[PDB]
């Protein structure tokens, strides 16, 4: 009765946060390219648009949740699928599920970034412009045309357009009545002393999903064991 | 047994944390002005370092959490005390407390900042340096010397130290094995447009202050209904 629907769920966060919503209570319509209800590849407009359709068939009297955990890192093979999905992959499905959202009980999206996303200021992101235009031809162009690196380019790039996707929409996702948050994973040693478990990522995104946030909302909440404290100590 | 110190705690987020955390069975000692187990005014360096002994002596063990809740708003009649109560009476007793909480059990403290602490960068901060230095006569004489708006700058100007203060201490806390982290406050049914509870920051706080914000820490929590977003997309 209470439908939440999750991106990248056969592994990682995606995998991790699957788990607490369903101990939860939540039953679960997940969105990958194996191990989920939908079947999909977020790398193309096609692949999205079919998801979507998919996701709302299921979800025709709405849903309670989203939580958007599909993503590329860097290193991947063609870079151009990074933006592809880090960024695409997630502002078409949120755009397309707040009316359904609308419709549910106590609803509320959380997106996953990356800590990355604050390594490069959105008015300095070659990506930017293109992003926020909606022109991914070019944005995979760019990080395929990009120097040495590429691949930072396209993580930091499509990361740093993403929550800045999702604090633009922070107005007319309130006016709706649904909650819309990010969480950022860090991306050497941090001050806590030690890795993340995919668990970690879960629980804050469990709390982000439930009541104990209910003020909480256009927020990116860092999860990184300090790192980021220690870089940017003055900048937040 | 799990004893949490929280300061200010006589009223409104104060208040509605020890009601949570008291209910998840911790002991809590208070401190605040009334209605607390250390009686205390922090605006002055003997208060705080009374406040500071006094707590001491109740928690030789060690304690499990700290929640510095004290604060005075802008419109306070004499605003030194908004300086003095806002950084000092935060900064010294988080870093007198620290070897308790290293005693503790999955030790933990938050620092009541504010989301008035972005309104202003830390080297554009005219209280920055004598806060940071320990210049507590300096400090309150520059805002009782500002004039117009002194008010604003007392306040903003303080919770932007003590972000930064909070942040600067996450390497130093993250060794110690204890996390420190700040939320952020603005000012069941939708967040955009109304008011928060107490209740609603202290629940936060009781995240916080769980394993279920393991791997969070140095971060800055805003918790405002979306207002932050709305105003700064590109900044976070």
């Amino acid at each position: 009765m209470s439908i939440i629907v999750i991106s990248g769920c056969a592994t990682g966060i995606g995998a991790a946060t699957r788990k607490v919503l369903e101990a939860a209570g939540h039953q679960i319509v997940g969105i990958d390219i194996r191990d989920a209800e939908v079947i999909a590849d977020l790398s193309t407009a096609e692949g999205r648009k079919q998801a979507i359709a998919d996701v709302l068939a299921k979800c025709s009297k709405g849903m309670d949740g989203l939580v958007l955990c599909a993503g590329l890192g860097p290193q991947t093979k063609v870079l151009g699928n990074v933006v592809s999905v880090n960024y695409f992959g997630a502002t078409e499905l949120m755009d397309a599920f707040l009316p359904a959202l609308k419709k549910g009980h106590q609803p509320a999206a959380v997106v996953i970034s990356s800590v990355a996303s604050a390594h490069l200021a959105f008015d300095k992101n070659p990506l930017a412009l293109a992003l926020e235009a909606g022109e991914e031809a070019k944005a995979r162009a760019i990080v395929e045309h990009a120097g040495e690196q590429g691949g930072n380019l396209a993580y930091a790039g499509s990361k740093n357009a993403l929550t800045v996707a999702v604090r633009k929409r922070a107005a007319a996702w309130g006016e709706a009545g649904v909650r819309l948050n990010t969480i950022a994973p860090g991306a050497f040693v941090p001050p806590m002393g030690r890795r993340a478990e995919p668990s970690e990522m879960a629980s804050v995104i469990a709390f982000l999903m439930s009541p104990a946030a209910s003020y909480v909302h256009g927020a990116q909440i860092v999860i990184d064991g300090g790192i980021d404290a220690v870089m940017r100590p003055t900048q937040f």
